[PDB]
């Protein structure tokens, strides 16, 4: 807050799905789509997703489920550029 900073990076094209990038995306899907209903169409593990959103002492998260999420992102939205 305070000084209104803007990111020059782009969350629309899969540039790199780091813990921050993925976490900031999930929190918008989850707030309107229930945990189970989300993990249903998503190829990720339900309790893992739940642990990431509420990661207090968790922290230690795998990178694979993030890169594959960026791959799923393409098949989910179909934002042009396909294989």
């Amino acid at each position: 807050m305070g000084h209104h900073h803007h990111h020059h990076s782009h969350m629309l094209p899969p540039e790199q799905w780091s813990h921050t990038t993925v976490r900031n995306a999930l929190k918008d899907l989850l707030k309107d789509m229930n945990q189970s209903s989300l993990a249903k169409e998503c190829p990720l593990s339900q309790s893992m997703i739940s642990s990431i959103v509420n990661s207090t002492y968790y922290a230690n998260v795998s990178a694979a489920k993030c890169q594959e999420f960026g791959r799923w992102y393409k098949h989910f939205k179909k934002t042009k550029d396909m294989m």
